[PDB]
């Protein structure tokens, strides 16, 4: 699934993203721009042979299974697959993890380098909610 921006912003604050670990929607909207363009089914293989997965591109290195990365754990107790989903609950409860690990959402390489400190209340204006 190819989610609208308000479409996205929507089910991120029924999921319980909204101000999760201090961090406003806008940021949540802007990070899965830049991570997967919205894009549900997006993964992507990284350098150290992990993969990203999903619509927040959730690693296999510490967070799900995917059976092909040597050494790595399964934090959120999950298949990577279960990320690929239309509904976005396992991505949800996972990053609610990933970002109380302690560096924060410092953790999704596309929000440090692209969202922190922009106008990230522009990703949700507009937008009824
Ligand atoms: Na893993």
């Amino acid at each position: 699934k190819v989610f609208g921006r308000c479409e996205l912003a929507a089910a991120m604050k029924r999921h319980g993203l909204d101000n999760y670990r201090g961090y406003s929607l806008g940021n949540w909207v802007c990070a899965a721009k830049f991570e997967s363009n919205f894009n549900t089914q997006a993964t992507n293989r990284n350098t150290d042979g992990s993969t990203d997965y999903g619509i927040l591109q959730i690693n296999s290195r510490w967070w799900c299974n995917d059976g092909r990365t040597p050494g790595s754990r399964n934090l959120c107790n999950i298949p990577c697959s279960a990320l690929l989903s239309s509904d976005i609950t396992a991505s949800v409860n996972c990053a609610k993890k990933i970002v109380s690990d302690g560096n924060g959402m410092n953790a999704w390489v596309a929000w440090r380098n692209r969202c922190k400190g922009t106008d990230v209340q522009a990703w949700i204006r507009g937008c009824r909610l």
